[PDB]
């Protein structure tokens, strides 16, 4: 696919519009980027469970670094195959 | 989410129907499952690149599973954050 073969899937399976299928992809995927970016779990039953991995902020202080500070986290994005896709694909 | 907080995202961002947003989720996610189950790759610009990993046939011990067995193929599902989501979420 690419993101446009996505639009022709939606509009073939449902009978919306080509403009409504372009929006509807950036309707799923716009609410998911706001889920992972804000520390929030999504959910898709029988197919996929997305969530983020916020790493544990470290300690860099004095004999190791010089200045006292906790080294910040970062959230990492992921998609589970909901278990169910792992049976579809085996 | 769950799969129904999905339907209210689509129908709020686009103005389709609640029945058209339920279909349009199992429109995108029906075409990923035809990519992943059949060997094909998906594609989404600014968000993702899903693709399956077909196992390379052997007769021996421990590639994916940690057990002694006959290996001949098995497709394993994946989702890339398109690089672009990895910048959103950092």
């Amino acid at each position: 696919m690419n993101k446009t073969e996505l639009i022709n899937a939606v509009a073939e399976t449902s009978g919306l519009s080509k403009k409504d299928a372009t929006k509807a992809v950036d309707a799923v995927f716009d609410s998911i980027t706001e889920a992972l970016r804000k520390g929030d779990k999504v959910q898709l039953i029988g197919f996929g469970n997305f969530e983020v991995r916020e790493r544990a902020a470290r300690k860099g202080r004095n004999p190791q670094t010089g200045e006292e500070m906790e080294i910040p986290a970062s959230k990492v994005p992921a998609f589970k195959p909901g278990k169910a896709l792992k049976d579809a694909v085996k």
